[PDB]
């Protein structure tokens, strides 16, 4: 058993509705107003073919930028300097207001929600995960602290296979006989040697954070993400997040939103944690994110080869470079890149053919760093 | 085999992507921008509990209207007189701009798209279905004309079981071993005694119409619905439609939209087929819808008990009453009701516990008729 979870709707029984019961009362009143949460659905456009390139002033400094963006399968690119959009690019077929999957950039959003709850005193990072999710007793999450989950410093046997099993349990792939029923169940099956302290990137960690969020607030993660973050950004559009059969949002990588709206998250980070709709996280939380995690814990050569003094903390990758760059990162080329020096945010949403290779990583970081430097006063 | 179908995206192979291949190239470029079409997803609100009742002037004539709406599980109710919204009601928990499943009201939208193509001469209702979908040869749709599909005058062995099998084939319910792979396949399995001329309500008919639309335009039904109808309404929001594993929209009942936007469809019908974005259908098509179908074909006592001179044509129910009322209808209480006498449109979106009973039918029609009469000059 995985304990109490936020009901899909007020008064809903556990796990209700399912694909086979949503047309039945009392589920249908809710389902008829949220069918996309139960059945794959397409948008029928209210609006009746070429790339949109508005690189602005950085074009003179980076003449081959558009070509570089094309080479890295860029779908949406936006540079926010201060409160102003100074550069934009959208591939042919992708509108400026279209939403794009964030993959692991979603993790940085989840960490932000956790941070908001820490500020309220509803979550103490020093406490063990089991203080909030007792049902994780007996799993690899039995012993580690919430902060160790936030910093991903837990050794886990996660063949990266656990990765595909995670997808199947969440609805991202077709289920196989015997698979865990939902994401909560999947998490309870995870094991490790018990060691902690060393960084190990594992998407299961973020879903555990979302589970903690649900237990401390009583809200579905989808709602918590809106209440604690999205609804305070004065966003142009709602964001979306895939949900599993219980309605649990895929916190580790299922959020989709527009490039301009994702930039509002970065703006909030560079504004000390304050957004137009109110404070999202404390100044202290933002400071800790920008400061970075323990360098000694970071042993991922894939990251340190490029960023020797890099680290990871609270669901954000910290380059530790001369500019103090920090970034949310997702496979296939997603970045919510922060450049505090120039008070700028760079959003790059892409679709590389591969989830990750040293090649794409090199090209992508080259673009983000060049764009950042192009914003420097001269 | 079911022949050629519109690709999910430009250059996509047949049936691609699937739930197991959307993360792979070249599918991912498209999938990352339309993930809701592959995996159930929830909205993360950009906006930070009580019913909204603005019955306007009809309140004096119908003092117990709100209670009557509550009794019929009303979620959204809107009255458009001319070009003005004169009355509105939304249950607690349902915002004015929230979308609601239309169920079979979706059929009237599909018929409108077919009508647009008839005007262009791309579809001749007198032609057999097989003239456009040869793959339907050998099925109950081998012989009947497109008009007979439009008027639902084809005898079909459709246990209403075929009804649940239809849902499973489309993704509305969990698949069973042996089920047709998609909606197209399901349609080809349908049989009948060969007789025609008598009305038989069957949702399979509308999906055949959508299939014809795809074969004549080369567009996915989802896109055709936008291009030929939705994008010309100057709608506030996009509509949505559930899609099966091939991306085929559930034309017979999977569309969702706001009450105000659905009213724009009625406005177009009362405006001779013209919408703000251009003509949707010809004046003649609208005239034929308002005129009704053959009364002799209408043998559904469930309809004629209330509307003795009623009929059905081109995916619309025609009451044949003294007011000439015509309406799009969907199970659980959905209506796109037209009252030409007062140049008004009444939209009622509900969630009755039951798909249909004489009881709900009586109460619902009582409300629509009373509201219509309340709009009469006095
Ligand atoms: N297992 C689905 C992918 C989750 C996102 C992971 C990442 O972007 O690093
Ligand atoms: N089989 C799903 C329901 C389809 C809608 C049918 C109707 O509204 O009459
Ligand atoms: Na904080
Ligand atoms: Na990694
Ligand atoms: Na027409
Ligand atoms: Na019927």
């Amino acid at each position: 058993s995985t304990g109490q979870h936020p009901a899909r709707y007020p008064g809903a029984a556990a796990g209700e509705p399912t694909l086979d019961s949503w047309q039945e009362p009392p589920h249908n009143r809710w389902a008829f107003a949220h069918l996309g949460e139960m059945v794959p659905s397409a948008a029928v456009s209210r609006r009746p073919g070429h790339a949109l390139a508005r690189l602005g002033a950085i074009a003179a400094q980076l003449p081959d930028l558009e070509q570089r963006l094309e080479q890295t399968y860029t779908d949406a690119f936006l540079v926010l300097r201060g409160t102003e959009v100074v550069a934009e690019y959208y591939r042919a077929g992708f509108a400026p207001d279209d939403r794009h999957l964030l993959m692991a950039v979603s993790k940085s959003l989840c960490g932000t929600v956790v941070g908001a709850l820490v500020d309220e005193g509803r979550i103490d990072p020093a406490q063990p995960v089991t203080e909030y999710v007792p049902e994780l007793a007996g799993s690899v999450y039995d012993g580690p602290s919430v902060l160790q989950v936030l910093d991903m410093q837990i050794s886990i046997d996660y063949n990266e296979s656990e990765v595909q099993t995670h997808d199947r349990s969440a609805g991202w792939r077709t289920r196989r006989h015997g698979d865990p029923a939902d994401t909560y169940e999947f998490l309870t099956t995870l094991r490790g040697d018990g060691s902690t302290g060393e960084f190990q990137y594992c998407s299961a960690n973020t879903d555990v954070l979302a589970w903690i969020v649900e237990r401390v607030t009583g809200l579905r993660y989808v709602e918590a993400l809106s209440t604690y973050l999205w609804a305070k950004l004065d966003a142009d559009r709602d964001a979306t997040i895939t949900v599993d059969t219980t309605g649990f949002g895929f916190a580790n990588g299922g959020v989709s939103c527009t490039a301009r709206d994702l930039a509002r998250v970065g703006r909030m980070m560079l504004d000390g944690g304050v957004a137009p709709g109110g404070r999202v996280v404390s100044e202290d939380w933002v400071r800790r994110v920008l400061a970075g995690g323990s360098h000694e814990a970071m042993t991922d050569k894939g990251f340190t080869n490029t960023f020797p003094d890099g680290s990871y903390t609270r669901q954000w990758w910290c380059t530790g470079n001369e500019r103090g760059n920090v970034s949310g990162i997702g496979i296939h080329g997603q970045n919510l890149w922060l450049d505090p020096l120039t008070d700028s945010v760079i959003v790059k949403l892409s679709s590389w053919p591969d989830p990750y290779t040293e090649h794409w990583h090199r090209l992508q970081n080259g673009i983000l760093l060049d764009v950042s430097r192009a914003l420097d006063a001269v």
